[PDB]
């Protein structure tokens, strides 16, 4: 029963990730019309100041697609081009005044899933969750 | 901690069906050049003939993919064109003795990937498999 259940459960996330790239439980409180990726770009942004070859790094994304949205990102006045005094080929971005509130939400968004994963957990026991805990390591390295 | 591997564990889901529209453990066996969904339309196909419309609601896919994978399965002489005597735009599927043996590596395939799931659920007891059947059971509805 427990092989049927485990098909059933990773069959139910590959639905719900379809068109996805990240798991997001809850709604995008976001304003402006962005995607899962380009919203975390601007959250991995405003932390740290990073270049073109981090954001591919980071999202584990190709850099075909990372040019693809920060040309975006940037057509809506989120994102701004910075350059250091030795270049080599180098491409830094900074985050604007714009930007800040999205990437404030997208961290709470991220939170907010985590929060939910947290209370599903504390339903068990400490116990109970080593169990659980144990089960995810061992099926979690089937992915990798 | 768990609320970190739940994270870390969908995750793993994530990068592992970038390009995947269904989850199968362990290698191909399949002599022929085929993608996971032709591969799948050959399995269901076998056991009971289909129309193009049962085709999109079994595999949960859109019929304009469905039309785009069968175009090329037919084209290497695996599918056969049906039409029944009260045709309402009606067009049948059925399996060429090509495809017998695809279909039934597929299948195998499949009974591999539950038989590994089968495997990490007996390292727990009886008593621990229900600990972990409630997890799943919550954390598979969050995804419905
Ligand atoms: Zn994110
Ligand atoms: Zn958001
Ligand atoms: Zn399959
Ligand atoms: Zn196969």
């Amino acid at each position: 029963a427990l092989r049927n259940q485990i098909e059933q459960f990773l069959g139910a996330i590959m639905q719900f990730a379809e068109n996805k790239h990240e798991i997001l439980l809850g709604e995008c409180e976001s304003n402006v019309k962005l995607t899962s990726t380009q919203e975390h770009i601007l959250m991995i942004l405003a932390a740290e100041v990073s270049t073109n070859a981090r954001i591919a790094e980071q999202l584990k994304i190709s850099p075909a697609a990372v040019t693809k949205a920060l040309k975006k990102l940037q057509e809506q006045e989120l994102i701004k081009s910075s350059r250091a005094t030795n270049d080599e080929r180098v491409v830094l971005w900074s985050l604007t005044e714009k930007a800040i509130p999205v990437a404030k939400e997208h961290a709470a968004h991220h939170e907010k899933t985590l929060s939910t994963y947290q209370e599903l957990g504390d339903k068990f026991t400490d116990e109970e969750q080593k169990v659980i805990s144990q089960f995810l390591s061992v099926l979690t390295e089937e992915f990798r």
